[PDB]
This record gives C-alpha cells, sequence and structure tokens, in this order.
C-alpha cells in the first residue's frame, strides 16, 4: 500500500497516492489533471462525489467502476488506476479513478479547425469503432456528443462519458420511448459526422420540442412504416399534430460533400431505428475504406450486467465497490 497525501484543491480536499503529482483543476466528481511519476505521462484523476450517500448512487458508484473495469479498448476511455485512501471496508468513503489526460475535447477541435473529408473520415471511423466495441458490451452510451470525446493531437479519439446535450440526442428519447436500441448512438454519430462536414450544429434545438421540429424538418414526418410500429394511441396523434414535413434531400443539404459520407450520413439519420445502420455495418461502409480493418476492430468480452436487475442496500453495494477496488489490476 502506498504513502498518500492531501491537498485542498477549489474547497476539495484531495488525498492521492504520491505517485501522482501537480494536481490541477479541470472543472465540477470532480477532475483533476496530474503527473504520474511511475510512467513520467501526465494523467486525469477523478474524484467520485459523495459515492454513497443513496441507495441509487451506491448503484451508480458500482456501476461506474464494473464499467470501466471492463471496457479496454483503444478508442473507449480505459482505468489506468483506482484508489482510495481508506485501510479498509469501514473506513471506505471515497473513489479515485485514473486515466490518460487527452488534451481537447471533439467541440475545441471543430470550432478553431475546418476538418477535411480525410479527417472527418478518420474521426468518424474511430467512434464507430470504440462504439462496436462499447456496443458489443450490450451497453448505450446514450449521450454521445463532441464534448464527450477526446482527441489527441495525432486527431486519435476515445469515447467517455464525463456525465447541449439534447442536439446529438435520439427523438425517441425525447419521446421518451422506454426500449432504445443501441442505434440511439449511430443517430448521434450521424449529428457529429454532420457538424464536421459543415463545421454547423445540425440540429440547434433552442429546447426540447424545438429541437424535435428541427429534426422532422431535415427527415420528415414520420412515414406509414414507421406510424405502424407505434404502440401508444398517444403517441400517435401526437404525431399527426405535427406539420406534414417531407423528407430533405441529404445530398442536397450537405451540397460538396463526398457522395459516400452524404449516403452514410443518410442511413445514420433515419427517424426509424430499426432502420439506422449499426457500427459494425458502418465500418463496412465504403465511405472508411482508406482505415476499415476486419481484422483490427475487437469485441468486448462478455460482460456480466445482472448486478443491474438487482435492488440492494447501500452497504452491500459499497461492498461490492470495495470488492472491485481490491481486486483491480493495472494494463501493462
Ligand atoms: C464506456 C462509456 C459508455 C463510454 C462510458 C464511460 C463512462 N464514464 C466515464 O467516462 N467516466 C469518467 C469520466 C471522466 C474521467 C476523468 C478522469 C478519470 C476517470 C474518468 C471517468 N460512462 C458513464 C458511466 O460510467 N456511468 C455509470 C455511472 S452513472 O451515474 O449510471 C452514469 C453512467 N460510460
Ligand atoms: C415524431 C417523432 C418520431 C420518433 C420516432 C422514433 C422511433 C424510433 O424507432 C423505434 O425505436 C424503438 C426502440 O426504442 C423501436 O421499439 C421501434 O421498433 C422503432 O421503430
Amino acid at each position: 500500500r502506498p504513502t498518500f497525501y492531501r491537498q485542498e484543491l477549489n474547497k476539495t480536499i484531495w488525498e492521492v497516492p504520491e505517485r501522482y503529482q501537480n494536481l490541477s483543476p479541470v472543472g465540477s466528481g470532480s477532475v483533476c489533471a496530474a503527473f504520474d511519476t511511475k510512467t513520467g505521462h501526465r494523467v486525469a484523476v477523478k474524484k467520485l462525489s459523495r459515492p454513497f450517500q443513496s441507495i441509487i448512487h451506491a448503484k451508480r458508484t458500482y456501476r461506474e467502476l464494473r464499467l470501466l473495469k471492463h471496457m479496454k479498448h483503444e478508442n473507449v476511455i480505459g482505468l489506468l488506476d483506482v484508489f482510495t485512501p481508506a485501510r479498509s471496508l469501514e473506513e471506505f468513503n471515497d473513489v479515485y479513478l485514473v486515466t490518460h489526460l487527452m488534451g481537447a475535447d471533439l467541440n475545441n477541435i471543430v470550432k478553431c479547425q475546418k476538418l477535411t473529408d480525410d479527417h472527418v473520415q478518420f474521426l468518424i471511423y474511430q467512434i464507430l469503432r470504440g462504439l462496436k466495441y462499447i456496443h458489443s458490451a450490450d451497453i448505450i452510451h446514450r449521450d454521445l456528443k463532441p464534448s464527450n470525446l477526446a482527441v489527441n493531437e495525432d486527431c486519435e479519439l476515445k469515447i467517455l462519458d464525463f456525465g447541449a446535450t439534447r442536439w446529438y440526442r435520439a427523438p425517441e428519447i425525447m419521446l421518451n420511448w422506454m426500449h432504445y436500441n443501441q442505434t440511439v448512438d449511430i443517430w448521434s454519430v450521424g449529428c457529429i459526422m454532420a457538424e464536421l462536414l459543415t463545421g454547423r450544429t445540425l440540429f440547434p434545438g433552442t429546447d426540447h420540442i424545438d429541437q424535435l421540429k428541427l429534426i422532422l424538418r431535415l427527415v420528415g414526418t414520420p412515414g406509414a412504416e414507421l406510424l405502424k410500429k407505434i404502440s401508444s394511441e398517444s403517441a400517435r396523434n401526437y404525431i399527426q399534430s405535427l406539420a406534414q414535413m417531407p423528407k430533405m434531400n441529404f445530398a442536397n443539404v450537405f451540397i460538396g460533400a463526398n457522395p459516400l459520407a452524404v449516403d452514410l450520413l443518410e442511413k445514420m439519420l433515419v427517424l426509424d431505428s430499426d432502420k439506422r445502420i449499426t457500427a459494425a455495418q458502418a465500418l463496412a461502409h465504403a465511405y472508411f475504406a482508406q482505415y476499415h480493418d476486419p481484422d483490427d476492430e475487437p469485441v468486448a468480452d462478455p460482460y456480466d450486467q445482472s448486478f443491474e436487475s438487482r435492488d440492494l442496500l447501500i452497504d452491500e453495494w459499497k461492498s461490492l465497490t470495495y470488492d472491485e477496488v481490491i481486486s483491480f489490476v493495472p494494463p501493462p
């Protein structure tokens, strides 16, 4: 067991192994940049806020640790370390997670640099590659957006979740549909890719209802085949309130873009989630010919999510969380 030290940062206490130096705030968990002396690389340290305050917080904490411990892929956040100051389960109250520091998020990149068609292919490729992995663990991101995409100076990318979001959100989540297939994240990729292509937000909605009106203007009112799958008597009427919008031709909308990019966008921004391209299918799309490698798009180990159906006591979640801190094995 390491020796820890205490530092006060923006009224927050931080007790970290000495391994980690130069803690320096990044925003409010709360997150600090730090320098890892055992590697001479810079890292990001997240202190979980109030990990065990309620049963629900406790199950969230356990959910995060289990997920981050499972994710082992180049385009997805991974765990370099997980620690606690506690010497014992009785003392256990704080969890810290450690991962690679990345320099910038995709928003930053898009704002001060017009990307070439090659850049869009590499960036979107990598998002689909991490997504193929995450989806293969039967996980749904649900909040994919540029601020959740960490990008290095070689334009290499990792998917994570820091925790308007509405701009990249599938229309079924904003109509609280409740089922949700993994292609809600594919919706998000089409929004992001459209924005990499034009330099502009595709659906900059003012609020919830503006968001939907903007979506329907591009992709049109639900066609007969979609209207047929909507079980909810209520929803059906609410939809057939909205103005009878035609689907726009995307070739006309993204005027000077690679015709392969347009075609992929048509296959991502489909109202019907059953008709949306999957991440694995998209990786086979001709727009990615220069990057696609079917022997290097790995899938995840089976992921035991049986905890999700469990309603347990705070201290049981806490004990489970503590077990997982103990059993952690850092990467090579
Ligand atoms: C694999 C994917 C889907 C992409 C992923 C990664 C993360 N979470 C994450 O990225 N944690 C972070 C973020 C910044 C960090 C910065 C420094 C160090 C560690 C850091 C850990 N989530 C969300 C999550 O864990 N829960 C579970 C808990 S919840 O409250 O249910 C919300 C979703 N999903
Ligand atoms: C007016 C706004 C129309 C929103 C249409 C969103 C329909 C998305 O697609 C629907 O996704 C569900 C998964 O959650 C599936 O159960 C349905 O089979 C599928 O058609």
